[PDB]
């Protein structure tokens, strides 16, 4: 039902043009690129319908009057410029994230979509898997999982030679966020899905991060306290093996997620549960060991992301909550390892 | 065949007791404390032969002649008065963690122990069990794992009022290093270990550090740096949900373990391995989910442990692996305190 276009020829796409396709209420109605050559040529491959119109410019998509929404696959660097024009062409927008260079590019293109009335949302995926709510209420328990003390969230994958060479993300003038950006983002997504996505009170990086040449970020995490016995900690990296965990630390109870960010299959989804646990009088084993949960996800999550973009017309807001944060992160390695308290 | 003595009947020293004799190269020979009367309680109630000397006294227990090494499972702030008085009468040591105050003390303690050729360890048990070799294994091979990146690791559980309140490890006196030494302690084990032994540059204290009325800390966390990208942190809570675990992570490799310092059962120990994961080539899924593996351990590690404690038959000095295992790991438990109570100051460990 819902028009979507795809203005850029980015790789993601091709996982995404599969959620528009599963999405019962969307369809992939447009798509453009520096060249149509490229336009013709990813719309083959990907199995682009024949109504399909193949674009050989952004602002011809743009000014495409048949343009109800848009996916966003551009680098970091076009989304300042590229989703403001976006907006003023009465489109909404599906920002890939990191959303921006900075947050004041972000309420930019917040306030561009508010002028004109559009609804947009950033690419971070898993939110919308459905194990993302049957653990975000094993959270919400005061008694199941009591109060929140502290959570941790990694994850880091292993850039060869190649990628550490030649990706868009160790590029300053792309996506120059780095690891942040690209992995410490969902890191910091936990970090507030954990604590009902309420900034924390300030954030402080830990020393020994790792930037290229260039200065864009390879390895760095951060602490982020709510100063009221909360705390917590992420870790992003290129140069590490996959790995995507969770730690929440509760009150009473204790949430765990080896995936997370892209589960083991798009069918299935498991996290880790345990509360009143405890040993044997002589501490010589475990009473009751945490349990491991499941949901069935007949929809993958990209899948189920793009049949929620259907917002007529929070996602723009606690989009703004992880950038700062991001940023926050940020502006902690190069501001000294300062703590960079959040209003 | 060796004989060693209890000073301090502490509730720790019941689990230590079945580890002293299921052995078989080690027996209970003798125990003591401060009080006959609660000595003798002790001995009895945890079924002690009757061969065991009941001792009413500390001083009473280390002179006496026919006691071979201890096993000290006495508040911290009495380690370096009454360790060292042991050592001078001749008695190897096994001292529970964290083994002091802080390394001043500490130093002394294993000064005192080499002056005496005697042997000295700390109670850190969760090394001696066999999966714990394996995982060294792991984190050696730089094939399945590569060069090491981070290895955080904490330990937390939830404490009763009666514990909040009564308990030696909120106290500033015996045990008065708080959630740091009882539980940061491994945490920082680990790390160290995973690090081939090897300390950070530098300490930093995370912000929102939990002190209580009397400074003794509740909870705690930290990152460490080796100016290379081996980057860790450890956290420990006496008021946070028991949960425990290592998580590893090189370029080649990542380790995960989630009951490091207490197995879920002492038969077996499981530890999980990923080596060069990816997705497929859309990215809608890993190609290969981690490995679980799982170790036959018909020997619980502190009984492990006592095994290898248990020189005095062939004339070999003491091990110095274990008191410099015990000075690296006691060298940082106040290298973070050290940054809680100065400012967050990156601590030099120079």
């Amino acid at each position: 039902q819902i028009r979507i276009g795809v203005m850029g020829c980015a790789d993601i796409a091709r996982k995404v043009s599969r959620a528009i396709h599963l999405a019962p209420n969307a369809t992939i109605s447009g798509v453009a690129s520096r060249s149509l050559e490229k336009a013709k040529a990813f719309a083959t491959a990907n199995n682009y319908p024949e109504s399909t119109k193949i674009h050989g410019s952004y602002e011809s998509l743009l000014e495409d009057p048949e343009i109800d929404a848009l996916y966003v696959p551009l680098p970091t660097s076009l989304h300042v410029e590229w989703a403001i024009k976006a907006a003023e062409k009465g489109k909404h927008i599906l920002l890939e994230k990191p959303v921006a260079m900075n947050v004041t590019e972000f309420d930019k293109i917040v306030d561009a979509c508010e002028a004109n009335g559009v609804q947009i949302m950033d690419g971070t995926m898993w939110v919308h898997n459905p194990r993302t709510a049957l653990l975000k209420e094993f959270l919400s328990d005061s008694e199941r999982f009591g109060q929140l003390k502290t959570v941790q969230s990694c994850f880091s994958f292993a850039g060869d030679e190649d990628f550490l060479k030649n990706d868009i993300r160790v590029k300053p003038g792309l996506d120059g966020l780095g690891a942040l950006g690209d992995a410490g983002w969902y890191a910091i997504r936990a970090t507030l899905l954990a604590n009902n996505f309420e900034l924390p009170k300030t954030v402080t990086a830990f020393p020994g991060a790792v930037l290229n040449e260039a200065g864009v970020i390879l390895s760095c995490g951060a602490s982020l306290s709510w100063e009221d016995g909360r705390t917590a900690t992420i870790y992003c990296s290129f140069l590490a093996n996959l790995t995507m965990e969770i730690t929440a630390i509760g009150t009473k109870g204790t949430l765990r997620v080896h995936d997370f960010i892209i589960p083991y299959k798009e069918t299935e989804a498991s996290f880790t549960t345990s509360t009143k646990a405890w040993f044997n009088d002589l501490v010589t084993a475990w009473v009751s060991p945490p349990s491991e949960h499941t949901v069935k996800t007949e929809l993958p999550q990209e899948a189920c992301m793009v049949r929620e973009f259907a917002r007529l017309v929070y996602w723009p807001s606690i989009s703004r909550k992880t950038q700062l944060v991001v940023d926050a992160v940020k502006e902690s390695v190069d501001k000294n390892y300062q703590q960079i308290s959040l209003s």
